[PDB]
C-alpha cells in the first residue's frame, strides 16, 4: 500500500474532509522535512508515494516542476516547496507553533536555512563520484559550510538552532545530517563541536526518532538510485 | 551624501530610536525589493549606499554574504536576504500588509517567487555577453521562463499575482521587469500578454513610479559595472 505509483497508475481522486494528502518519496530528505512537520504537529493526513524514477503523468498536474513533496487539501488547493509546504502547516493547522511568532526570529530561522542552502548539493555531488581523490576536497566543502552552521550556535548560546527547545530550522535541516553517518560523512564535523553535540540531541527528539530510516536501507537505496532503478523508491518493501 | 561607502570608510554607528537602516545599492535590483517595501509602507528609514566593487571591511559584520540589502534596526538586529528583508518589514511594522494572512494565499505568492527563480541569472548571462549569436538562444530562455508566470495570471483570472490589487509578489518581481525596456529584451514577452498588461500596470503603481530609475541611468551603471569601475555604484552624481 506504501509502494510508490508510477506510470499507468490512475490519479489519486478526492483528498477527503478532515484529512491533508502528502505526495512524498519515503527516502527523500525534502520531503522528510513536510513529514517530521505532519508528526511534530499532529496532523491527520494520507501519505502517496511517488516512483521519481518512472513518474506517473498525472503528478505533473499537482506539480510542475514534478517534485516532491506536495500537499493537498480538501479543497483541492496544491502546495509545493518543502520549506513552502513546512510553512503552510505551521499556519493552517493548531498546536504547538514550530515557527516562532516573533518577526526577527522567524527572519533568523530563514537566514540559518539560506546559511545551509549548498549542504545538499555538495551531499549530491559525493553520492556521484567516480575517484577517491575528489573526496578529500569535497570533505574541506563541507567543513566550510558546516563551520556556518556552527558560528551560529556559538552566537547564540544555544542547543537548537531556534532556541532551547527543538523548532522548524532544526526538522528543515535535519533530513541531510541524518545521513552523513550511512555516507561515512562524521568526520566533517570533527571541527563543529556544538553542530556534532546539536545532532545527538536531535536523534533523541521522539519526532526524529520515530521517522528515522536505517543505514542499510539508505545504502541499499543509494545503491538501487546509483543504478537509476525504478524500484529505488520501493526499496524495503 | 547618497554616495556609496567604500575601503577606508568608518561604521555607520547605532540606528536611532523610531528608526531603520538600510545598507542598499541604488542599482541593485535585489535591495529595490527592500526600498518598494518601506516606501509602499511609508516606514520612517536612513539609507547607507555601499560600494559593492570596493566594499567596506565592517560590512562583513552586517552580513556574512557581504550583499546588500541589509537591515539593522535600533536594538541592533541585522536582517539580510532580499526576501527575509521584505517579510521581515510587512511583519514588524503597522499599515496596510503587503503579505496576505491566509496561508495558502501567503505560499501561493512564495511559489510564484520560485517560478520566477531562473530569470536575475538569466538577466546575468545576457547582460555579460561576448557575441550577438548567444542572444536569439537566450531570449527563448527568457520566454520559457515567462510562460510560467503568464500560466499563474491566466489560472488566476486577475490582473496582479496576488490579486486585483497589488502586493508583496509583485514588488518582488518587478526589479527585473523594470530593466527589460533599458536592456532591450521587450520582445521577449510578445508571447505573454496578461504578462505584458501586468508590466504597465505596475509602471503606474505611486510606489513602482516613485522608485523607478531611468533608462540612461540603468545603461550608465552596467557600463560602468562591465568595466567592473568602483564609480558605477555611484553613477549619476
Ligand atoms: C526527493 C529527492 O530529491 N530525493 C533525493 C534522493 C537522493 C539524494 Cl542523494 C538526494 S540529495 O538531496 O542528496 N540530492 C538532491 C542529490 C535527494
Ligand atoms: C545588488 C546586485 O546584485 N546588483 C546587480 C547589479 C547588476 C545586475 Cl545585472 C544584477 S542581476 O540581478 O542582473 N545579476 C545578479 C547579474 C544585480
Amino acid at each position: 500500500s506504501a509502494r510508490s505509483l508510477g506510470k499507468g497508475s490512475a490519479p489519486p481522486g478526492p483528498v477527503p474532509e478532515g484529512s491533508i494528502r502528502i505526495y512524498s518519496m519515503r527516502f527523500c530528505p525534502f520531503a522528510e522535512r513536510t513529514r517530521l512537520v505532519l508528526k511534530a504537529k499532529g496532523i491527520r493526513h494520507e501519505v502517496i508515494n511517488i516512483n521519481l524514477k518512472n513518474k506517473p503523468e498525472w503528478f505533473f498536474k499537482k506539480n510542475p516542476f514534478g517534485l516532491v513533496p506536495v500537499l493537498e487539501n480538501s479543497q483541492g488547493q496544491l502546495i509545493y516547496e518543502s520549506a513552502i509546504t513546512c510553512e503552510y502547516l505551521d499556519e493552517a493547522y493548531p498546536g504547538k507553533k514550530l515557527l516562532p511568532d516573533d518577526p526577527y526570529e522567524k527572519a533568523c530561522q530563514k537566514m540559518i536555512l539560506e546559511l545551509f542552502s549548498k549542504v545538499p548539493s555538495l551531499v549530491g555531488s559525493f553520492i556521484r563520484s567516480q575517484n577517491k581523490e575528489d573526496y578529500a576536497g569535497l570533505k574541506e566543502e563541507f567543513r566550510k559550510e558546516f563551520t556556518k552552521l556552527e558560528e551560529v550556535l556559538t552566537n547564540k548560546k544555544t542547543t537548537f538552532f531556534g532556541g532551547n527547545s527543538i523548532s522548524m530550522i532544526d526538522y528543515l535541516i535535519w533530513p541531510w545530517f541524518e545521513r552523513l553517518e550511512a555516507m561515512k560523512l562524521n568526520e566533517c564535523v570533527d571541527h563543529t563541536p556544538k553542530l556534532k553535540l546539536w545532532m545527538a540531541a536531535m536523534k533523541e527528539d521522539p519526532t526524529v526518532s520515530a521517522l528515522l530510516t536505517s543505514e542499510k536501507d539508505w545504502q541499499g537505496f543509494l545503491e538501487l538510485y546509483l543504478q537509476n532503478s525504478p524500484e529505488a523508491c520501493d526499496y524495503g518493501l
